[PDB]
Order: C-alpha cells, then sequence, then structure tokens
C-alpha cells in the first residue's frame, strides 16, 4: 500500500493473544478489555523502554465496541467498559507519544459478534479518523463470499485514503481467502500495509512451529512480495507470556526478524521477566528486523532436524538463523562453509560474523573458504550477523 | 515388590533424556555416556544439595556396554568410556554416600542394539550384585513372545532376589505389554519395585500431556495397585533442560509429586538454572512426593480446559493440584466447593490451606462451606496443601 507508512514492519503492542474478549469488569477487572487497561499498558510503554525500543502502535483488537450502532448509524465504544470514548483514549495516547490502533471487521459481524462494517466502511472509515485512530486491523469474519470481501478490503482501503488521514491498513485478506482459492498477493500488497497468511498465534511451542513450517512451505509465493509498505503479517508476539520456553521465546525472535514481520507484543507489560522484556528490547535483533533495505528472509536449508534461514540486510550483511527441531537431548553441533551463506556474498573475501542469540559473542574473521561451526540447543536457535569485508 | 525397597517412589537421577547414547568421546568428551560424565555428577549431587533433597540414585541407562561379553561371558562395560569398570565406579558413587543404578534389557539386544539378558539372567543378577549395582532398569526390547517378556521379568526379579543384595527392580513390562494384552498389574507388582507404563518422555509440553493424559484415562486400573514396595513409573522429570517454559515445569514437578512418581531427574546438574534447581530440590513438594502413606493421586475431575487432581496425605492432609490447559489468554480464575475435595472429609469442619507451587503463600482457614478461587497460569499449575484443623 503506497500510503508512506509501514516503510519499515510496525512495532507495537495488541491486547488479543493475552487478553481475548473478556468482557467481565467485574470478576475479571484486570483483565477485561476496558480503557485502563489501555491507558496503563500506554504508561508502561512509556516508562518501561517500550516506546524507546520502537514499539509505538498501542492497538485494540476485537470486542471495544457497544453491541450496536448510535443514532446516526455510527460504531460507538463500549458505554461501561470505555466511558470516556475512543476520541479520548486517542488523546492520551497521543499526548504519551504513542499511536493508537483500532479494530473491524469486513463483514457484517466481527468474530466475536459485535456490529461489522459492511454498508458503513466510508462513515466507519471517518469515524475512526475523526477519533485520532492511526492504524485499522480489518478481520474478515461473517462474510461468506469471495467477492464481498474483495471488494470490503479495497473499499475500505479506499475509503481510509479519502479521509485523508495517515492510517495504517492491516488486513486479514489472505488468511480468509484460502478457504475459497489462493491470494493474488500483488492486489493484497496494492491494498494493504501488511496482511495475516496463517491461523492465529496462541502461547505455544506447537503453534511457532505450525507457522513457520507453514511460511517456508509457501515461500516461493509470499516472500517476494514483501517489502517497504506491504509486510507479511504471521501474527503476534508472544514473548512475556506462559507457554514458551526461554529456548522457543529466543527462536521467534530470532525468526521474525528474519521474516521482517510486524511486531506485535501481545502480553501484559505490567507483569513480564527482566529475560523476555531484554529478549523483547534486544537492539541488535530489533534493527535486523528494521532493516531499511526491507527484503524478508527465507528458509535456506532444512535436514536432520535442522533449519538454516537467512535474510539479505543493507550493505552487503545478512543474518542467519539456526534451528534445532530436535526436542530430546542436549545441544547439537551444526556445521556450515560459510561460502554456503548470503548468496556466496556475505563472506567474499571474508565477513565478521557476531552472534546475536541466545547470547550476544563476537565470534571473529571468517574467510571465503571457511566453515561455522555452532551448537544450538534443542527448540532453540542461534542468531548470527554476518558482516561482509576485506579486512583478514 | 516385598524386598524392603522403594516404600517411597525412588529419587535420582538417570542420564538417557538429556544425554542419549553419545559415544562420540572424541569430539565432544564431556557430554558423551562415559565414566567421567557419572562422576562428575555424582560430585555435584553432593556438592549442590541433591543427596541432601532426597536424589540418591545416580543411574546409568542405555549404552555403558562393550560390544560383546567377555570369554566368561559376562557382561563388562566398554572398555574405552568406562576403562575402570562397573564395580570401581559403584565404589566411587558409595563414597559419596550415593547408589548406583544400571540398565539391561530381558530379550536379545538392548533398545540401542548392545547385548541382551535373554540366556544370561542369572549370571547377569550375579555380576551386577557383585559389582555393587543398587538398582536395575530392564528394558524389554528384541523379545519375541509375551511369554517371553513375562518370563524374564519374573524371573530376572527371581534371581535378583537370589543374590542377596538389595537392588531396586525397575521394569518396563506393561508398557511393552500393551500394545497386545492389558497389563495385570497385581503380578507385576508382585515383580517390580516400579514400572514404566506409557510412551517415553521428551522434552516437551506435547509430551507431558500425553502422558498426563493417558495416567487420567487408565487411572481406573492402576491408582490403586500403586504403594510402598511398588510405583508407577512415568518417566523422568526433564526439568532444568530446553522446551518446558517454568509453568510447564511447575506442572511437571506438581504432578509427580500428586502421582507418587519415581523422581528421576535426566538434565545436565552443570548447568541448570537458579529457578529449576530450587523447584526440584523444593522441600514441601518432594515431602508430598515421599508421603510415608503411598498413596497415589488421581484426577478428580476435567471440564472448561482444567483438570483438579488430589492425593490423599498421612496425617488427614490431602494435596490438591489445578491444571489450566487452555494455551492462550491469561491467568483463569477456577473455583470449586472445598467439600468437593478430599471424599468430603478434607475441609470437614474446616481445613487450612497452603499454596506451595508456582510459590508458597498461606491462603487461610477455610470452612466445610467455602469455595477455594485461584487464578491459574495457561499451562501452569497451583498445587495446594490441605490440613484438617482436627
Ligand atoms: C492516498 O493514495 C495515494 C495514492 O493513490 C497516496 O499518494 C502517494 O503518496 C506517497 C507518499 O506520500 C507518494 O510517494 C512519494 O512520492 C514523492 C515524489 O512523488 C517522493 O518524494 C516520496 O519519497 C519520500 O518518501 C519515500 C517513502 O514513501 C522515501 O523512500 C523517500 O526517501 C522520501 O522521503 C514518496 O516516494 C506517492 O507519490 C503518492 N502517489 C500518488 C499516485 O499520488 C496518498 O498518500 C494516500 N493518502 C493517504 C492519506 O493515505
Ligand atoms: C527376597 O524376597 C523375600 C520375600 O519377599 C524378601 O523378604 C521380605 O523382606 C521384607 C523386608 O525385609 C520383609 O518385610 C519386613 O517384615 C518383618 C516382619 O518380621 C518386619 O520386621 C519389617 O519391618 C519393616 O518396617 C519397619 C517399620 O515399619 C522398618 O523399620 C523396617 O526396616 C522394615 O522395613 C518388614 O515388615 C518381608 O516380611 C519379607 N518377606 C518374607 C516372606 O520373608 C527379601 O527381602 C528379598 N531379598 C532380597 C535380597 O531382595
Ligand atoms: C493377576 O495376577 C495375580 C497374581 O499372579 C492373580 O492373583 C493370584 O491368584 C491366585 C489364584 O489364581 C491366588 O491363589 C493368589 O492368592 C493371588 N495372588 C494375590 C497376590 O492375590 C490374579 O488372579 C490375576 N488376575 C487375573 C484377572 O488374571
Ligand atoms: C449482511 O446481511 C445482509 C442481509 O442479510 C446481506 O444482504 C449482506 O450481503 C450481508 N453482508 C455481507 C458482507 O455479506
Ligand atoms: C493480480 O492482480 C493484479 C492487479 O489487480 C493483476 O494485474 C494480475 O493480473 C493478478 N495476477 C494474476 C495471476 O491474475
Ligand atoms: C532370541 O533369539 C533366539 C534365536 O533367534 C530366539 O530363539 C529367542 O526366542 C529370542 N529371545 C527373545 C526373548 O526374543
Ligand atoms: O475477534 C478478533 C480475532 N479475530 C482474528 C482472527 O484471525 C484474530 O486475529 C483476532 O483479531
Ligand atoms: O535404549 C534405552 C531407552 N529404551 C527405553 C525405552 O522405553 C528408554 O526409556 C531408554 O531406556
Amino acid at each position: 500500500l503506497d500510503n508512506g507508512l509501514a516503510r519499515t514492519p510496525t512495532m507495537g503492542w495488541l491486547h488479543w493473544e493475552r487478553f481475548m474478549c473478556n468482557l467481565d469488569c467485574q470478576e475479571e477487572p484486570d483483565s477485561c478489555i476496558s480503557e485502563k487497561l489501555f491507558m496503563e499498558m500506554a504508561e508502561l510503554m512509556v516508562s518501561e523502554g517500550w516506546k524507546d525500543a520502537g514499539y509505538e502502535y498501542l492497538c485494540i483488537d476485537d470486542c471495544w465496541m457497544a453491541p450496536q450502532r448510535d443514532s446516526e448509524g455510527r460504531l460507538q465504544a463500549d458505554p461501561q467498559r470505555f466511558p470516556h470514548g475512543i476520541r479520548q483514549l486517542a488523546n492520551y495516547v497521543h499526548s504519551k507519544g504513542l499511536k493508537l490502533g483500532i479494530y473491524a471487521d469486513v463483514g457484517n459481524k466481527t468474530c466475536a459478534g459485535f456490529p461489522g462494517s459492511f454498508g458503513y466502511y466510508d462513515i466507519d472509515a471517518q469515524t475512526f479518523a475523526d477519533w485520532g485512530v492511526d492504524l485499522l486491523k480489518f478481520d474478515g469474519c461473517y462474510c461468506d463470499s469471495l467477492e464481498n470481501l474483495a471488494d470490503g478490503y479495497k473499499h475500505m482501503s479506499l475509503a481510509l485514503n479519502r479521509t485523508g488521514r495517515s492510517i495504517v491498513y492491516s488486513c486479514e485478506w489472505p488468511l480468509y481467502m484460502w478457504p475459497f482459492q489462493k491470494p493474488n498477493y500483488t492486489e493484497i500488497r496494492q491494498y494493504c500495509n501488511h496482511w495475516r497468511n496463517f491461523a492465529d498465534i496462541d502461547d505455544s511451542w506447537k503453534s511457532i512451529k505450525s507457522i513457520l513450517d507453514w511460511t517456508s512451505f509457501n515461500q516461493e509465493r509470499i516472500v517476494d512480495v514483501a517489502g517497504p509498505g506491504g509486510w507479511n503479517d504471521p501474527d503476534m508476539l508472544v514473548i512475556g507470556n506462559f507457554g514458551l520456553s526461554w529456548n522457543q521465546q529466543v527462536t521467534q525472535m530470532a525468526l521474525w526478524a528474519i521474516m521482517a514481520a510486524p511486531l506485535f507484543m501481545s502480553n501484559d507489560l505490567r507483569h513480564i521477566s527482566p529475560q523476555a522484556k531484554a529478549l523483547l528490547q534486544d537492539k541488535d535483533v530489533i534493527a535486523i528486523n528494521q532493516d531499511p533495505l526491507g527484503k524478508q528472509g527465507y528458509q535456506l536449508r532444512q535436514g536432520d532436524n535442522f533449519e538454516v534461514w537467512e535474510r539479505p540486510l543493507s550493505g552487503l550483511a545478512w543474518a542467519v538463523a539456526m534451528i534445532n527441531r530436535q526436542e530430546i537431548g542436549g545441544p547439537r553441533s551444526y556445521t556450515i562453509a560459510v561460502a554456503s551463506l548470503g548468496k556466496g556474498v556475505a563472506c567474499n573475501p571474508a565477513c565478521f560474523i557476531t552472534q546475536l542469540l541466545p547470547v550476544k559473542r563476537k565470534l571473529g574473521f571468517y574467510e571465503w573458504t571457511s566453515r561455522l561451526r555452532s551448537h544450538i540447543n534443542p527448540t532453540g536457535t542461534v542468531l548470527l550477523q554476518l558482516e561482509n569485508t576485506m579486512q583478514m
């Protein structure tokens, strides 16, 4: 989408995975979807270093709406859970130097059952723009026809443009097409800043594996369409929650960097371990994700329960991730000729290699004929950065 | 098995899950299966508080043997990886105040391909006793008949008894029988101190879940036969390794305590986090596992992606575990009438409840009319101890 936005993958926080559709503010006040939750999250995004690391968008997902539209036919926030309304919440978020994202659905209802946007694309777009919204996530539930889906996503893109406000447009169009037909990613790119391809993530290693395996299986189809202004979205980062071991969290961070994924955390910033915070705020890995060249990485090889992925970076640099998919035993040694990496360009005539994950450590100079030797933990990843050099 | 051993579930360390069958001592001298590995673990079991916490058995799994028997037909340890031999390793382990476990197979080969014990049961038992072995894990690979399987496990049990040495006897008899015929656990208990029921564990939450689900599904068959001298073995603790989140490690520790399981760590004692070490050495949770009454717990209910398990303890106390099996979202509240717990006796007329996991905290007095409310992390467990006030 040519709106000048998302020139690097968008970074922020999204409530869905950790908080879902919890409407019980009497019995579960700390977990229900309410304006107080988002205000506190904004405060912590500032005070705990998230904004500095680059996480800019505070995003509301489903279940913010009142059961029905108002007298003028416009959407309204829930009166009990959002008494002061979206405009005042946007003012607060902007006052913290952050941007506000919101959610809607292409069909007649949202996935959770709240008012959909069909028939209201231009007025809903104008409502969001008046409220000060900076990002829209557009879901695809309750729409069982491809023509309606496509026209909806295109229409809402054009309506957002016509409002005149800069709004990141996040689509679930490809995901909802697959039951019917393979998506045309050139068209989707034309209309969207990023697009969900695959099933929702949850707080499990099984889910991470399923997303990685789907991405590598389909990589001929999706890797080259990604770039500044339009990204593949493999769904939220779940680091800092409950279901991933430390090595599995490292794997998710490393591979979302390789994949040029939007980095939308879905966690509770009020209750997050120092280790999880340090990984999510890791300057070098974020710098890989945000690389200005904007070329998505890919799976280079797979075998013997190992995977090697790599991503080209600006200035003849490359990032390389090595995953150990064997879920028994101990760290396994993996060796590869550096000439096999980075299309044979990374280490010609030499490269300096720095390990970034699981720990940062300079590995030294490797000649084009050299071999790289590493040990990789079960379900963990080693992430390396290769800098081309003629020194040595 | 009435040998006077395993009066509480056996606790120790076993190499298999973390170190497997690594024979490459040229490139990986520090992780290959060798006498140096077991010496290093024994040293740390003493120096890092494991023995004090109760972990007593240092166990060799498969891949210790030389490719073939010696001239006199006896098993021998690999000459390169175990140059001083098993008897000398046992002497060292005993000098540290620990006990030594070893591995053999009822059939013609071990699962990894080394000499099996079929045709050699009495000589193998006498060899182990002469070496000073204190525990035998007896695998079931390469056994071509259910009759040979049963006869082997029984014969080896009797041969061990006849050596006169106290040797904990760990069997895989049920596991290898189940695909073909339902096991008779009264018989197995007659011959074994503990028995493997289900597929090998690995370093994953999927494995933990499958073991718990198999145990609860079969619990009418296996819970009541367990007790002092004979335990269900759901396989090793994998806490301290790579595949489990903190909450999943808590779930494994809590549920292995509820199930009166043997506690065999399989990890690297040289590289273990402070948190994992503190969980594995948790005095209150180990005391639940080691409760002298020896009554195995069971799943009380399941629904709404929650499970409740409970275990009766000595002195009118009960342990209660609540698992959140929903793998999305945040801590989820679960409430239950305390009158529903402990068969209606735990909190009649009242009980004092202490949370042990994930953190220790006294919760207070609960009347027979009360309801217990907790928030349980996804894939985590809350473990409680209930003390009747009378
Ligand atoms: C509504 O849709 C229209 C298109 O239908 C869209 O107009 C496009 O806007 C972008 C960005 O505002 C324009 O791209 C710019 O073009 C100028 C020269 O024409 C360049 O100087 C710009 O380069 C800067 O920004 C680049 C990144 O965007 C950087 O790479 C560079 O370093 C510069 O800093 C940039 O290329 C594009 O030309 C128009 N296209 C048309 C057909 O008008 C409009 O913005 C949309 N409006 C809203 C509110 O969404
Ligand atoms: C070979 O098999 C035989 C037959 O099963 C087996 O003999 C059994 O040994 C156990 C343990 O030594 C005996 O159980 C003991 O029985 C006597 C009764 O006179 C009791 O004094 C013992 O007291 C136990 O409990 C005490 C407190 O409660 C403890 O302080 C004490 O240490 C004891 O553990 C206990 O009840 C069992 O009676 C015999 N059975 C027979 C038929 O003799 C023998 O141990 C096996 N040998 C080997 C080497 O495996
Ligand atoms: C399961 O095995 C046990 C032991 O092999 C059987 O129990 C014995 O049964 C014999 C008669 O068949 C009795 O004389 C013994 O007293 C029993 N032993 C014990 C310890 O009770 C049992 O019958 C078998 N069950 C089935 C269903 O075959
Ligand atoms: C919403 O429902 C109306 C009435 O049933 C229907 O005409 C319309 O097609 C639906 N919207 C979509 C996007 O399918
Ligand atoms: C994809 O859409 C673009 C733009 O609408 C179009 O030009 C192209 O023909 C489509 N691709 C295929 C393979 O039909
Ligand atoms: C071991 O092999 C022999 C010879 O093939 C066979 O007769 C015997 O039954 C086997 N034993 C077992 C337990 O499989
Ligand atoms: O109801 C909201 C949910 N519907 C989408 C399905 O992909 C999820 O991402 C989340 O937004
Ligand atoms: O070869 C050794 C392996 N065989 C057993 C099969 O259950 C495992 O526990 C482990 O001991």
